[PDB]
């Protein structure tokens, strides 16, 4: 149907690639404000679309709507649904002890957990 100005339609959603730096916390507020949520990746088809874009902006990283409340806990999406590795794995590239790498971004073609207050770009989604 229709998407808003500067948003991109694909599959069953409208997506906003937000090229402004913000923490995970601010990125979440920003999408909520637009009546949207941080990106949720449900399947490989959706991943392939998103990756076609993130790989073309590979010097940036993009916050997505996956996070955990503590280091030991499971990943969950913004709507509260459980994470299943049916599209990607969350890669751990954490070089030292940390209790704080609890938010997820996509960088290039890969998905990484990172400290939540880190400034990055983000992707919003509205169904």
């Amino acid at each position: 149907q229709s998407c808003l100005p500067n948003w991109i339609m694909h599959g069953k959603s409208c997506y906003l690639f937000s090229f402004s730096g913000n923490s995970w916390y601010g990125s979440k507020r920003h999408c909520s404000q637009l009546g949207a949520h941080l990106l949720k990746i449900d399947n490989s088809k959706e991943f392939e679309f998103i990756e076609s874009q993130t790989s073309s902006h590979r010097i940036n990283a993009f916050w997505i709507g996956l996070s955990r409340n503590q280091s030991e806990g499971p990943w969950f999406w913004e709507d509260g649904s459980a994470f299943f590795p049916n599209s990607f794995q969350v890669r751990n590239a954490v070089p030292q002890e940390s209790l704080l790498h609890n938010c997820v971004w996509i960088h290039g073609s890969e998905v990484y957990n990172q400290i939540c207050n880190t400034s990055s770009y983000s992707i919003c989604e509205k169904e």
